[PDB]
């Protein structure tokens, strides 16, 4: 419901995110696509994160 | 749902500042934008869209 | 099922708790209300906590 | 559900003690009191409730 | 769905299995039963382990 | 599931390998075997269960 705008904001200005996981570990990259479940994140490769193993999604510049 | 709404929306509207501990530890702060049933947006420079799943407790600086 | 009256019973003896989180941190203080999802634990300030993060509740006294 | 239910059954008729692992690594200890699809209340002192979400495995000290 | 036949294969051949846990603990033994949630796990005594808890199960040897 | 299935499918079909990382921190690598609503089976010596549950990332070791 908030998910989907939030993430579609980022998707088609292309702008850059941090995710950090539920460890602590930070991925960067650009919102690719995402599902109910996942977010696939872009940069070398694409990436398929679970949503359930993301803390939060921090843009690097306003929206 | 139903304590978590009026809870979140009472410092949301009077924009009392939060810090959203998260189940890894990290302390996040910042002002409660808006939620649904599965994320809260937690804004200052960015809004950023935190996981409710993530969280541990939601502490207010200063009772309601 | 079974937490509404366990919390119920703390509560409206105004019964200390202290709350294990699954990180391992402990929190304390008197179980304020709850609803399907999260417990406000009274103390100085109100804090939200999600049950999804509580790994037990522990009573400091038997109920 | 249908493993869980006689499984904790059979402890807590024959009041056999267990252990239960959580996924932090606590290991508590205890009588099984009752439980439901969440928690597990977990006696001896005080009864304490165990949310399901939070155990790894529960062993008990002997053989059913 | 895929859980099942999976598990069940490991039970019917009692082929001895490892369980690691989401906090990396592993857990030895066989597959006695299961159900929506849980694993019961037999060694010496049989312990009951919640598939919440579960990061993977890893058969011995191939089945 | 709409972009899940599709992302797991496209690896699985031309064998790409892939690193699945673990909410613990482990990497495990193989390859995609088959998957439903709860687990992966990954493969190499051993199918083994994964459960998505557990999974942060999957990470193909090059693009689709």
């Amino acid at each position: 419901s908030l998910q989907d705008p939030f993430l579609n904001a980022l998707r088609r200005e292309r702008v850059p995110v941090s995710i950090y996981l539920v460890n602590g570990i930070k991925l960067q990259g650009q919102i690719e696509s995402w599902d109910q479940f996942v977010i696939l994140l872009k940069n070398t490769v694409s990436q398929m994160v679970y949503k359930h193993a993301i803390s939060t999604v921090v843009p690097s510049r306003p929206v």
